[PDB]
Order: structure tokens, then C-alpha cells, then sequence
């Protein structure tokens, strides 16, 4: 019944729509956290490098899941990595053999030879991005692509897709005319219990804190669940409690519920 962990999604839940938080409030709730021994964990679809540039003064100290359980971080070290073998990213990059960057753990990668307005492009999109000759003689290991192409390509490429790389990855669309290929097994919540795993702990010990769709796992696990107050009814049906939206500090207020030990943690 003790709060151990609070685990929060980003997008719609502990940003407000402007991208930002009360970074003086949550400080000072963090000390207090801390006090108690409370691990603080922000889990999430977005990459690692754009989840702790939000916590530059805390992002050795609190944990991180990213890329949706691809990647887990605690104390500032990786605990787990997802990865394909050597064959799996040969099967892979045959396939988009007929514009993409590939993600590995020390930087994203992308042909020396693809367009040049495209590198520029990616270039904003990742902290670090290496132009490569030779996929296969990398010394990295890779956990995700991302696609770039014309939109009404999109149906007809994750058809393909999908059936020609099926048991490796799979294909889902994201933005506006890109598709990701990823690890099909990984996910936000089991990238959660892993840290669970490490710290001895239950999911009984668990406050998550969500809005979105993807976050329904997480919030199904957590015995303290909170769907943020601008979460779909489907959200606010699975979270056993609910608090004010996101643009008025929500899941800030469901750390001081736990600081204040008032209900659901009396």
C-alpha cells in the first residue's frame, strides 16, 4: 500500500500543451521524494536524449524509460537495450533496399549517399547522426528505424513491410509521411517492471500517471493509476483515479497527494 515509485508519461500528462512544467514546484517535490526514498520514473515513446533535456539537473538521478521500453536508464546508467543481431538489420536494410536513419544505442546512422537535404533535415531530429558507407561495418547495435517517403506510399509499405520482416520488427506509422520499424515485444510497461525488477519492488507500489492511449498498459499495471483530467474517457475508465488536466499541473498534484499522504495514499 506504500507509494515506492511514481511513474509518469510526458506528452498530455506531465507537459502542459506549451511543452513545459513548473520546474520550481516539481524540484522542491523531488527533494521530498527523495526524503522518503520514492524513485521518480518518466516513461515514455520519445527518444532518450529529448526526455532528460526536460531534467538537465536530474537525469542522473531519476530514471527513464524511452523509445517505449527499447531503451531503460536508472541512476544515469542504461539498464536494458533493446537490439537486432547482425542478420536482422542485413533482412532489414534489404528490404528499404527498395530515405531512412537507423537508430543504435551511441548515435542514429544514415547513408553517406542519401539525399543531402534529408541528412540536413534528420540532422535536428537526433542528438548525434552519423553519415555511414557501409551499414555492416558499423560497430553499433541498432533498436529502431525510422522511414521517410510520400504518404500514399505508406498503406502499401507497411503491408509489405509487415508480412517481409514479421518476427524481426514491425512496421507503424508516425508522422506525417514517416513509417517506424520496431521491436515488436517492447513496450512502455514491461520496460517499467524491469526497473520494478531491479529495485525489488511490486507494481502494488506504483503510482502511474497517464492521458494517452499508450499508456493504458501502465496504467492497467499501477495499483495508484491517474488518468490526467484532458484524458479520453476510455483512459479515465481504466486509471482507478483521475486528477486536473494538463495545462493546470495534474500530475504534479498527484505528487503531492503522495507527499501529503491524503487520498487514495491515507
Amino acid at each position: 500500500l506504500s507509494v515506492k515509485v511514481i511513474v509518469t508519461d510526458m506528452d498530455g500528462t506531465f507537459l502542459n500543451d506549451a511543452k513545459t512544467y513548473n520546474q520550481p514546484r516539481f524540484m522542491a517535490q523531488y527533494q521530498e521524494l527523495k526524503k522518503r526514498g520514492i524513485k521518480f520514473v518518466v516513461a515514455s515513446n520519445n527518444q532518450y536524449y529529448q526526455l532528460i533535456s526536460f531534467f538537465p539537473e536530474l537525469k542522473d538521478e531519476i530514471s527513464f524509460v524511452a523509445e517505449n521500453g527499447a531503451l531503460v536508464y536508472e541512476h544515469g546508467k542504461q539498464l536494458f537495450h533493446g537490439e537486432l543481431t547482425r542478420h536482422e538489420s542485413r533482412i532489414v536494410i534489404g528490404e528499404l533496399l527498395k530515405n531512412f536513419v537507423a537508430c543504435g544505442l551511441q548515435s542514429a546512422y544514415v547513408s553517406e549517399n542519401a539525399p543531402e537535404a534529408f541528412v540536413a533535415l534528420m540532422a535536428k531530429h537526433y542528438h548525434r547522426l552519423k553519415p555511414v558507407k557501409d551499414y555492416q561495418e558499423i560497430d553499433d547495435v541498432l533498436f529502431k528505424f525510422s522511414l521517410n517517403l510520400p504518404d500514399e506510399q505508406i498503406p502499401l509499405v507497411i503491408d509489405k513491410l509487415h508480412v517481409a520482416l514479421d518476427g524481426i520488427m514491425k512496421p507503424v506509422t508516425s508522422g506525417f509521411g514517416f513509417i517506424d520499424l520496431i521491436i515488436p515485444g517492447l513496450h512502455k510497461a514491461n520496460g517499467i517492471s524491469r526497473l520494478l525488477k531491479r529495485w525489488d519492488l511490486s507494481p502494488q507500489n506504483v503510482v502511474a500517471i497517464g492521458d494517452s492511449g499508450n499508456d493504458a498498459e501502465m496504467l492497467k499495471m499501477a495499483r495508484y493509476s491517474f488518468a490526467m483530467g484532458n484524458a479520453a474517457e476510455n483512459i479515465k475508465q481504466i486509471a482507478r483515479y483521475a486528477t486536473d488536466d494538463n495545462n493546470h499541473e495534474g500530475a504534479l498534484n498527484v505528487i503531492q497527494a503522495v507527499l501529503d499522504n491524503t487520498s487514495p495514499f491515507n
